[PDB]
């Protein structure tokens, strides 16, 4: 009955699909002036959860981590009922935002890797959300905003459907470091990787190939946004270059509140280091109860409440 909840059509879809929109959480306009001057307060990093990210080495894009807990147009967005509204229809009562995640595309940046993640395990194998074992889900509700319009020239989404029940890899196996890819490594005739590493090397069988064929791109407009399950095969066109500019998405993610966030662990745990959790707490953006394994914060580390304005 919430103003933006998904129709029994768009959950009937979502189900089958695994993912379902785009929606609009802003128009292009005050999307493009809201970015402009969020891209320069993000450079600050002095109210940051995470300090000293230089001690973490390798790839690793720990930087671009939950800037909700600093930025207060982030602290609204993750709040916002357009996305709030259809999360608690796939999620239910009680869901938390654990994380966020920029993902920018320079003009040339490769295209992401073909992708799942269920565990989120960190780089000792341990997973960093924990659903009840004796049930059958898994992953996170991701939710993309674009930050700039996404387009297949810019390294727009793209989505290979119905992939979502069945996990091709382990998170748990290791990849290898590249410092000097330069965006260049070709993977089925598309330039590819995921920050230095090779997703494929997470492959539960060597041999085994993305369905691309059947993939299906997702362009959207500046201010859109897509929902989709982060076990769904995922990854993004390159960047082209035809365009001199960037293109920025936001991602972030949701579970609902009886899931285990970081359970037994004070630290987000890099293939280069640790990053101390100490500032770092879980937002319920729907409902009012979630158990007490999960830290949660009701503000910016600068005082702004999480609620949508
Ligand atoms: C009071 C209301 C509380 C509601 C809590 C939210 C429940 C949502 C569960 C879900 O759909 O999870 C789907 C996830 O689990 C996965 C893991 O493979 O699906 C499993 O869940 C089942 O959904 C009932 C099956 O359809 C699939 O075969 C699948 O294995 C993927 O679809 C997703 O990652
Ligand atoms: O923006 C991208 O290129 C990748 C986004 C992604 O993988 C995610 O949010 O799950």
């Amino acid at each position: 009955s919430k103003k933006f909840a998904l129709t029994a059509e768009q959950r009937a879809s979502f189900e089958k699909n695994g993912f379902i929109g785009p929606f609009d959480a802003y128009s292009p306009e005050e999307m493009k002036e809201t970015w402009k001057r969020t891209r320069l307060r993000l450079l600050d990093r002095s109210a940051a959860a995470y300090q000293d990210l230089d001690a973490i080495s390798g790839g690793t894009n720990i930087a671009n981590y939950d800037r909700h807990l600093d930025d207060d147009f982030l602290a609204s967005h993750i709040c916002r009922p357009e996305i709030c509204d259809r999360v608690e229809s796939i999620l239910g009562p009680n869901v938390l935002c654990w994380r966020t995640e920029f993902f920018p595309k320079y003009p040339g940046d490769e295209g992401t890797d073909w992708h799942q993640a269920d565990t989120f395990a960190n780089a000792s194998g341990k997973p960093q959300i924990i659903w009840p074992e004796n049930e059958e889900f898994g992953g996170t509700i991701t939710v993309w905003t674009a930050f700039t319009d996404a387009n297949i020239a810019n390294g727009c989404l793209q989505f290979i459907p119905g992939t979502q029940n069945s996990m091709n890899y382990d998170e748990t196996k290791r990849m290898t470091y590249e410092p000097d890819a330069n965006n260049s490594v070709v993977k089925d005739g598309v330039r590819r990787g995921f920050f230095g590493y090779d997703y494929r090397q997470l492959q539960i069988d060597e041999n085994w190939k993305p369905d691309e064929a059947s993939a299906v791109p997702m362009q959207m407009k500046a201010g859109q946004f897509i929902i989709f399950w982060s076990t769904l095969m995922h990854a993004s066109y390159p960047h082209s270059g035809e365009s001199q500019e960037m293109r920025m998405g936001f991602a972030s993610r949701y579970v609902p509140s009886f899931v285990h966030v970081y359970p037994d662990s004070d630290h987000i745990e890099e293939y280069g280091g640790r990053i101390s959790l100490e500032k770092y707490g879980a937002v319920q953006v729907i409902g009012d109860e979630t158990p007490e394994y999960n830290r949660l914060v009701t503000h910016t580390t600068r005082g702004k409440k999480f609620e949508a304005v």
